[PDB]
């Protein structure tokens, strides 16, 4: 629950990151960079002020980052999308460092933080996919109205994506024309149904960008031998006010079964109305996509069959596992109109070591392979040695 933290938590991090993207086409540049990170990640414990109000204490707390990450490769003078560049002197930038700090003001199952916002939601999630690591800056109001019923609400100002040092507005790009926001006003709901059966709507209203509505439905299947998972995932995307003519629908399933070691899955994406699904630029990715990828399969008219086979090697190596995904998307268009299709395959090798001198390291690699009739084909490789600390 959201007041609920009663000791200071500290994480302190290391990436050693390497990202390689090769186009098949000579004529295409290559990009991506090597390299060393190091981060500290505070938050405090909730703490007891003397106001009391029905049995429960008004509280206060803070939370503080810092990240900081060196290129060690050589400048390949293109964007990489993990570290910033400079566009005008077309240099990937030596190092970047980020910072934010974050007030918190508590009372029984709710919190107010403003600042810096660690956010897990539709549009606004996780991105620790590269080097470091895309963080907000708003205020919002968290609260357990209910055993069944969580409600939470923000304005969210800025962003400060994975490649960047600074918190900026929100902006959407089409066709090189470039428009802020002033900002993102949202409302996040979450309520378990049954003990198998939960739900969650979303509402995010982008100011001058675009409107958007989401509904996830899970379902968990319990069986003696399986689980099994289903998830339901609405999206609707239109623009707000206009500007963009954004008219895009995505609708998903996904069915993910868990038997001793092994996980498969299978998916179904379809991309509805005029526009392609928008993403905000600064590679803010939707993790609440069934399939959140490199590529996305979020074109306009496009429907897509997504495959999954995962397996924890527990048994025969500790600290080992593998997952395999594949995708393929059809029935939109290329620029030129022509009939387009594309697939796109995952490779996500994971090892943390069992030594206790190695105790936090782990290695992960990640190989991605992209097909396009239209458009650019691609390899990519990500090789990552971690550190993790947490005291
Ligand atoms: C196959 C395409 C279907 C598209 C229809 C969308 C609705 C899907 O919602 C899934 C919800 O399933 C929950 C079933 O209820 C079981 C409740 O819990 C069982 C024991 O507690
Ligand atoms: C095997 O079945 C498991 C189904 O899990 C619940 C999801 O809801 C499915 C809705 O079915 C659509 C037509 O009745
Ligand atoms: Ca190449
Ligand atoms: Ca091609």
């Amino acid at each position: 629950n959201p007041n609920q933290q009663t000791e200071d938590e500290w994480k302190f991090t290391l990436k050693n990151a390497y990202i390689n993207r090769d186009f098949d086409n000579d004529a295409l540049k290559d990009t991506g960079s090597w390299s060393q990170a190091a981060s500290l990640f505070y938050k405090s414990k909730m703490h007891d002020t003397p106001l009391v109000i029905a049995d429960k204490p008004i509280t206060i707390g803070a939370d503080a980052s810092v990240q900081y990450a060196v290129r060690l490769s050589s400048d390949k003078h293109v964007a990489d999308t993990v570290l910033p560049f400079n566009k005008e002197t077309q240099s990937q930038a030596s190092d970047y460092l980020k910072y934010g700090a974050t007030l918190k003001l508590g009372y029984d199952k709710t919190l107010l933080s403003v600042g810096e916002l660690w956010l897990d939601l539709p549009v606004t999630a996780v991105d620790a996919s590269r080097q470091l690591l895309t963080s907000y800056w708003g205020t919002n109001l968290k609260s357990q109205l209910s055993d069944q019923l969580y409600a939470e609400i923000g304005r969210v100002e800025k962003v400060s994506p994975r490649n960047e040092e600074d918190f900026k507005k929100f902006s959407f790009t089409a066709n090189g024309i470039t428009k802020e926001s002033d900002g993102l006003n949202y409302i996040d709901l979450r309520y378990q149904f049954t003990p198998s059966l939960k739900g969650e709507y979303y509402f995010g209203n982008l100011e001058d960008l675009y409107n958007k509505h989401y509904v996830g439905l899970e379902h968990t299947w319990k069986q003696p031998t399986f689980a099994l998972t289903s998830k339901f995932k609405y999206f609707n995307a239109k623009d707000d006010g206009n500007t963009f003519d954004i008219d895009a629908e995505n609708i998903g399933l996904l069915e993910t079964v868990k038997v001793k070691n092994h996980t498969f899955g299978l998916g179904y994406q379809q991309i509805i109305g005029e526009s392609a699904y928008p993403l905000p630029d600064g590679f803010l990715p939707e993790t609440y996509f069934i399939n959140w990828n490199a590529t996305g399969f979020f074109k306009e008219d496009e429907k897509s069959y997504h495959v999954m086979y995962g397996y924890d090697f527990k048994d025969y190596i500790p600290g080992l596992n593998a997952m395999v995904k594949y995708v393929y998307g059809h029935d939109f268009k290329a620029a030129n109109g022509e009939k387009n299709h594309e697939t796109e395959s995952n490779v996500i090798l994971n090892y943390a070591f069992q030594q206790p001198l190695l105790k936090g390291f782990a290695l992960q690699y990640i190989r991605i392979d992209y097909n396009v009739k239209h458009g650019n084909d691609f390899g990519e490789d990500r090789l990552f040695v971690n550190y993790t600390k947490k005291f």
